[PDB]
């Protein structure tokens, strides 16, 4: 639930990085996004 | 500044994952933390 606080936290970071990537096409950003996508898998795996 | 919103966002995620790792010693968590540490480098590099 602390694990649910974490997943929403990632879920927000991906919304904002996506958007960040929307206007500033910077490779470093697609990569951070890659990782946050994996963060999300891993937490939803540990949960439900 | 959108890049500053991102860094605080990571800076918080590392506070909470550290803490999350404090009580539930789960390897997946030290690894997420590893990545967030790198997220932070990369953004402070792009900034100041
Ligand atoms: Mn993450
Ligand atoms: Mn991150």
């Amino acid at each position: 639930d602390y694990l649910r606080e974490l997943l929403k936290l990632e879920l927000q970071a991906i919304k904002q990085y996506r958007e960040a990537l929307e206007y500033v096409k910077l490779p470093v950003l697609a990569k951070i996004l890659e990782d946050e996508e994996k963060h999300i898998e891993w937490l939803e795996t540990i949960l439900g």
